[PDB]
């Protein structure tokens, strides 16, 4: 619980990943699709705007821009095109978002943002299946 959210701001390169395509498959996303973002070694940069968040991933696959207020859900349009209803916390100093379906078929997520060692790791979590990823400072 000591990481402060201001440690997160900045630009990070992804240096490592373990079950990202099969995630990506598990939430409903199509072979082709989830086989070029799994591809990409995208850059997560992360700013805050007053009171407001950005999360905003760029690769040559596909931008995605989040913004959000910490505990305040919000519908969120996913990279996959589906829209989800999100809530954002700050827990043991941790991003801990949860990625709540709609629609019955679709699927809902956990996403996990947190520091170690100067290193930013995310979890992406649906049913059965987590992916890792870890970033550096760029």
């Amino acid at each position: 619980a000591m990481v402060s959210m201001k440690e997160f701001i900045g630009r990070w390169k992804l240096v490592h990943s373990e079950n990202f395509e099969e995630y990506l498959k598990e939430i409903g996303v199509g072979l082709l699709i989830r086989k070029a973002a799994s591809l990409t070694s995208p850059t997560l940069e992360i700013k805050l705007d007053g009171d407001t968040w950005h999360f905003n991933q760029y690769s040559t696959f596909k931008n995605n821009k989040l913004a959000f207020k910490i505990r305040e859900k919000f519908v969120e349009i996913a990279p996959d095109e589906r829209s989800y209803n999100t809530l954002v916390t700050f827990e043991n100093g941790k991003f801990i978002s949860h990625q709540d379906k709609i629609k019955e078929n679709h699927h809902s997520s956990v996403f996990t943002t947190w520091l170690e060692n100067g290193k930013l790791l995310q979890t992406y979590q649906s049913g059965s299946v987590i992916c890792r990823r870890e970033f550096v400072k760029e």
